[PDB]
Protein backbone atom coordinates (compact mmCIF):
# COMPACT_ATOMS: atom_id res chain seq x y z
CA UNK A 1 0.00 0.00 0.00
CA UNK A 2 2.90 1.75 -1.28
CA UNK A 3 4.79 3.88 -4.13
CA UNK A 4 8.19 5.40 -4.31
CA UNK A 5 9.18 7.37 -7.18
CA UNK A 6 13.20 8.04 -8.14
CA UNK A 7 14.56 11.08 -10.35
CA UNK A 8 17.67 11.70 -11.50
CA UNK A 9 20.03 14.11 -13.84
CA UNK A 10 17.01 16.94 -14.05
CA UNK A 11 15.97 18.73 -17.27
CA UNK A 12 14.57 22.80 -17.99
CA UNK A 13 11.13 24.31 -16.87
CA UNK A 14 9.12 22.62 -19.20
CA UNK A 15 9.68 19.03 -17.03
CA UNK A 16 9.83 21.20 -13.71
CA UNK A 17 6.57 22.55 -14.22
CA UNK A 18 4.75 19.08 -15.32
CA UNK A 19 6.68 17.37 -12.14
CA UNK A 20 5.19 19.72 -9.71
CA UNK A 21 1.77 19.22 -11.01
CA UNK A 22 2.55 15.40 -10.33
CA UNK A 23 3.49 16.34 -6.99
CA UNK A 24 0.91 18.93 -6.45
CA UNK A 25 -2.16 16.00 -7.57
CA UNK A 26 -0.22 13.59 -5.18
CA UNK A 27 -0.23 15.64 -2.01
CA UNK A 28 -3.78 16.44 -2.85
CA UNK A 29 -5.12 13.32 -2.84
CA UNK A 30 -5.72 11.27 0.18
CA UNK A 31 -1.93 10.31 1.17
CA UNK A 32 0.58 11.14 2.55
CA UNK A 33 3.76 12.23 0.99
CA UNK A 34 7.38 12.13 2.09
CA UNK A 35 9.72 13.45 0.12
CA UNK A 36 13.60 13.08 0.68
CA UNK A 37 16.46 15.07 -1.54
CA UNK A 38 20.11 13.77 -2.30
CA UNK A 39 22.66 15.80 -4.28
CA UNK A 40 26.49 14.92 -4.73
CA UNK A 41 29.22 17.36 -5.40
CA UNK A 42 32.10 17.08 -7.81
CA UNK A 43 34.80 19.36 -7.96
CA UNK A 44 38.99 20.14 -6.82
CA UNK A 45 37.96 23.86 -5.66
CA UNK A 46 36.95 23.01 -1.98
CA UNK A 47 36.37 26.41 -0.95
CA UNK A 48 33.35 26.06 -3.57
CA UNK A 49 32.01 22.87 -1.94
CA UNK A 50 31.83 24.07 1.41
CA UNK A 51 29.91 27.29 0.79
CA UNK A 52 27.58 25.33 -1.64
CA UNK A 53 26.76 23.05 2.00
CA UNK A 54 26.41 26.20 4.05
CA UNK A 55 23.98 27.99 1.74
CA UNK A 56 21.50 24.59 1.01
CA UNK A 57 22.39 24.05 4.97
CA UNK A 58 20.52 27.52 6.09
CA UNK A 59 17.71 27.17 3.22
CA UNK A 60 16.61 23.91 4.02
CA UNK A 61 17.30 23.90 7.88
CA UNK A 62 14.38 26.66 8.03
CA UNK A 63 11.92 23.82 7.17
CA UNK A 64 10.60 20.93 9.69
CA UNK A 65 13.37 18.61 8.94
CA UNK A 66 17.01 18.06 9.03
CA UNK A 67 20.28 18.11 7.45
CA UNK A 68 23.38 15.24 6.55
CA UNK A 69 26.36 15.49 5.01
CA UNK A 70 29.87 13.59 4.06
CA UNK A 71 32.84 15.07 1.99
CA UNK A 72 34.93 11.56 0.55
CA UNK A 73 37.68 13.96 -0.47
CA UNK A 74 35.88 16.11 -3.50
CA UNK A 75 32.96 14.55 -3.49
CA UNK A 76 30.26 16.11 -1.16
CA UNK A 77 27.05 13.87 -0.45
CA UNK A 78 23.89 15.66 0.86
CA UNK A 79 20.86 14.37 2.42
CA UNK A 80 17.69 16.13 2.69
CA UNK A 81 14.34 15.21 4.61
CA UNK A 82 11.25 16.47 5.85
CA UNK A 83 10.59 19.07 3.10
CA UNK A 84 6.91 20.30 1.88
CA UNK A 85 7.01 18.05 -1.76
CA UNK A 86 5.83 21.72 -3.61
CA UNK A 87 8.80 24.03 -2.45
CA UNK A 88 11.37 20.40 -2.91
CA UNK A 89 10.87 21.42 -7.14
CA UNK A 90 12.50 24.87 -5.47
CA UNK A 91 15.49 23.50 -3.67
CA UNK A 92 16.69 21.32 -7.17
CA UNK A 93 16.76 24.73 -9.18
CA UNK A 94 18.75 26.63 -6.20
CA UNK A 95 21.73 23.65 -5.95
CA UNK A 96 21.80 23.61 -10.32
CA UNK A 97 22.42 27.34 -9.91
CA UNK A 98 25.13 26.73 -7.19
CA UNK A 99 26.80 23.95 -10.13
CA UNK A 100 27.27 27.36 -11.91
CA UNK A 101 27.92 29.32 -10.29
CA UNK A 102 31.05 27.76 -9.01
CA UNK A 103 31.49 25.91 -12.03
CA UNK A 104 31.36 22.09 -10.42
CA UNK A 105 29.85 19.00 -11.61
CA UNK A 106 26.42 18.30 -9.18
CA UNK A 107 24.13 15.53 -9.71
CA UNK A 108 20.25 15.63 -8.27
CA UNK A 109 17.95 12.46 -6.94
CA UNK A 110 14.18 12.68 -5.79
CA UNK A 111 12.69 10.38 -3.62
CA UNK A 112 8.88 10.20 -2.99
CA UNK A 113 7.42 8.02 -0.80
CA UNK A 114 3.90 7.95 -1.18
CA UNK A 115 1.41 5.82 1.07
CA UNK A 116 -2.08 4.58 0.98
CA UNK A 117 -2.96 6.04 -2.67
CA UNK A 118 -5.74 4.76 -5.09
CA UNK A 119 -4.72 2.27 -7.95
CA UNK A 120 -6.15 4.88 -10.46
CA UNK A 121 -3.69 7.71 -9.22
CA UNK A 122 -1.02 4.65 -9.42
CA UNK A 123 -1.44 3.85 -13.10
CA UNK A 124 -1.39 8.07 -13.69
CA UNK A 125 1.50 8.94 -11.98
CA UNK A 126 3.11 5.19 -13.54
CA UNK A 127 2.02 7.35 -17.06
CA UNK A 128 3.24 10.47 -16.21
CA UNK A 129 6.86 8.84 -15.34
CA UNK A 130 6.37 6.55 -18.58
CA UNK A 131 5.75 9.73 -20.38
CA UNK A 132 8.74 11.94 -18.80
CA UNK A 133 11.59 9.43 -18.78
CA UNK A 134 10.44 9.46 -22.47
CA UNK A 135 10.15 12.81 -23.52
CA UNK A 136 13.00 14.53 -21.93
CA UNK A 137 15.01 10.99 -21.98
CA UNK A 138 16.54 10.84 -18.30
CA UNK A 139 17.10 8.16 -15.28
CA UNK A 140 13.30 7.54 -13.87
CA UNK A 141 12.20 4.58 -11.96
CA UNK A 142 9.33 3.62 -10.05
CA UNK A 143 7.91 1.32 -7.09
CA UNK A 144 5.02 -0.01 -6.32
CA UNK A 145 3.90 -2.13 -2.76
CA UNK A 146 0.67 -4.05 -1.72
Amino acid sequence: MEMDIRFRGDDPEAYYKALREMIRQARKFAGTVTVTLIIRFRGDDLEALEKALKEMIRQARKFAGTVTYTLDGNDLEIRITGVPPQVILELVKEAIRLAKEFNITVTVELVIRITGVPEQVRKELAKEAERLAKEFNITVTYTIRL
